[PDB]
């Protein structure tokens, strides 16, 4: 990010903080947790809505000292009324615009919000796990602001979960109880407290739906695949991404070693050892060496992340993910609610800063043999077969003489988000017996109202719509501004919210009274389906085919002489 864009959003964080001071009232009020009374504070929006929240509720005892690393524990009750007026720290993170880390061990927090604490009827409880590759985020609403949602009648719920090293270390031997996915973990122990907890806030503890985008997305999907929360939500939403993409796990176990050593360790390689030391390093440390922490090897085998979601090596009472999540499908609990999933029209086009930095990437496409999926590729991917998929892979993408950049990104949409999402759905046919599943397509293109990602694409007069260009549109942020009622972004914001509000009424995520989608007939997938329909959201409400389809199709046909792995 450029200094000018610093400067640019320091002023941001500074006037938001005061407009925040504007939007807050003087009315506070007190809510009741199974862990002991909470206050929150009647907050206003730009447009005049009102709601009421709760930020710094606490699930989990805060994961310091010999809690490091471990599952989450239950929170401490307390008697007197806790204050939830402000904000909590947010995950131990390298701050994605300033690149300086920033947050605290104790983030094991989240918020709540509704505009109405005592309403006529029980509400969808919306509970919402942010993306950032499991190493950024947060629930502060700087990002992910609840000003559009509390327009209407639901609680909105979003969560924080413990990030990087910090959430994902995991440690083979089995004495340690350092097995993987802390932060997957916590997530779980959110959403017990959300199920024994919202009807405090007004909401229907039988009417929960999981929405994520990006790793909150995959989040999303292992929450509904993971024994562990069976029977606690009743939709899902995956927003770009699920836990079959491959940037969604990792087998990162002997990567603690390897952390320890750039941290200052200095004995050898066995796990009490380098737990020993890790448990003595400060956080920040960990953190900002994280990035040195793939080798060579791993890099160049295109792995993105040292440390996300992991095949946990053995099991624990409160084990995530006992095999890998393609086997977790086969007997999954969220195959059988109502689920919707959906893109962007060019999700690949968040990689324009990367290609601009190393231009010799679009090299890559000569062949394709990097793209094949590794299940189908040699080790050396020089073999004819893994040449013939990769020239498969280019005629999908290279359009004209010479591939360009653009062809690179309309690669990556394919890569890490359609591709993934078809084998998803074709593997979870043979796994549940006719519970719906919706496609939408996000198509809304405008930099009139923007969110802080585009920043982080060096994305000012990019167009396209970028992957996470659609969380505009669901989420006031630093950036926002007041939009006139008949804009092309207010009716979005509108559309947006309301069918996902529909969708976590009903399990049906189309409703006559949204504007635009009186004429809509926008049916669930079904097996039989050669070509899938989305809904598409442009500046209109259309259902279509999938524009991705035929490329869709192209990467499916490399599995055609493997199908048992497709």
């Amino acid at each position: 990010v450029s200094l000018m864009e610093k400067l640019k959003w320091k002023i941001k964080c500074i006037e938001n903080k005061f407009l925040n001071y504007r939007l807050t009232t003087n009315e506070t009020v007190v809510a009741e947790t199974e862990y002991g009374k909470v206050k929150g504070v009647k907050r206003l929006t730009v447009y005049d809505d009102s709601y009421y929240s709760f930020e710094g509720i606490p699930y989990a005892q805060p994961p310091v000292g010999e809690l490091r690393f471990k599952a989450p524990q239950r929170p401490t009750p307390w008697d007197g009324v806790r204050d939830c007026c402000n904000h909590k720290d947010k995950s131990v993170q390298v701050d994605f615009i300033t690149g300086k880390v920033c947050g605290s061990e104790d983030c094991l927090y989240l918020s709540v919000y509704t505009n109405n604490l005592n309403p006529e009827t029980k509400r969808p409880v919306l509970v919402y796990i942010h993306g950032g590759d499991f190493i950024i985020g947060e629930n502060h609403r700087d990002m992910y602001g609840p000003d559009y949602f509390i327009k209407k009648d639901v609680v909105l719920i979003n969560i924080q979960y413990r990030l990087g090293a910090l959430g994902f270390l995991s440690l083979n031997s089995e004495d340690l109880n350092v097995p993987g996915n802390a932060g997957l973990k916590d997530q779980v122990m959110a959403l017990r407290w959300i199920k024994n907890n919202c009807a405090n806030f007004g909401g229907n503890p039988d009417n929960i739906t999981v929405f994520g985008e990006s790793a909150g997305a995959a989040s999303t999907h292992y929450m509904m695949l993971t024994e562990q929360t069976r029977g606690l939500f009743h939709r899902g939403i995956l927003m770009s991404g699920n836990a079959i993409c491959p940037w969604a796990n990792t087998q990162c176990q002997h990567r603690a070693f390897t952390l320890a050593k750039l941290a200052g360790y200095k004995g050898e390689d066995n796990d009490k050892d380098v737990l020993e030391f890790l448990m003595k390093a400060k956080p920040q440390d960990l953190i900002k060496l994280e990035e040195k922490v793939l080798t060579l090897e791993e890099r160049t085998n295109k792995v993105m992340f040292p440390f996300g979601p992991t095949v946990e090596p053995y099991q624990t009472a409160d084990c995530v993910l006992p095999k890998h999540p393609r086997e977790m499908v086969k007997t999954a609990w969220g195959n059988s609610i109502p689920t919707m999933m959906g893109n962007t029209s060019y999700e690949g086009l968040f990689f324009t800063s990367i290609l601009k930095q190393m231009p010799m990437l679009v090299k890559e496409l000569e062949t394709c043999v990097n793209f094949v999926p590794s299940e189908l590729a040699d080790a050396e991917r020089t073999a004819p077969e893994t040449l013939e998929m990769g020239a498969k892979i280019k005629k999908a993408h290279v359009t004209g003489e010479t591939p360009t950049a653009d062809n690179f990104m309309d690669l990556c949409s394919h890569i890490y988000f359609w591709f993934p999402m078809h084998r998803l759905l074709q593997l979870r046919f043979y796994h549940t017996s006719g519970t719906p599943v919706y496609l939408y397509r996000f198509d809304f293109d405008s930099e009139d109202l923007i969110n802080p990602y585009r920043i982080m694409r060096s994305g000012r007069g990019v167009k396209g719509v970028s992957h996470a260009d659609e969380l505009t549109y669901f989420f006031w942020n630093q950036l926002a501004k007041r939009m006139p009622k008949e804009s092309r972004e207010y009716k979005t914001i509108e559309r947006m919210t309301g069918i996902w509000i529909q969708f976590a009424t009903t399990g049906n995520p189309y409703s006559n009274e949204i504007e635009g989608m009186e004429n809509v007939s926008w049916d669930p997938i079904k097996k039989s389906d050669e070509v899938y329909k989305c809904l598409n959201i442009s500046d209109e409400l259309k259902m279509i085919d999938v524009p991705e389809m035929d490329k869709i199709k192209q990467w499916e046909s490399m599995f055609e002489k493997h199908r048992d792995l497709f």
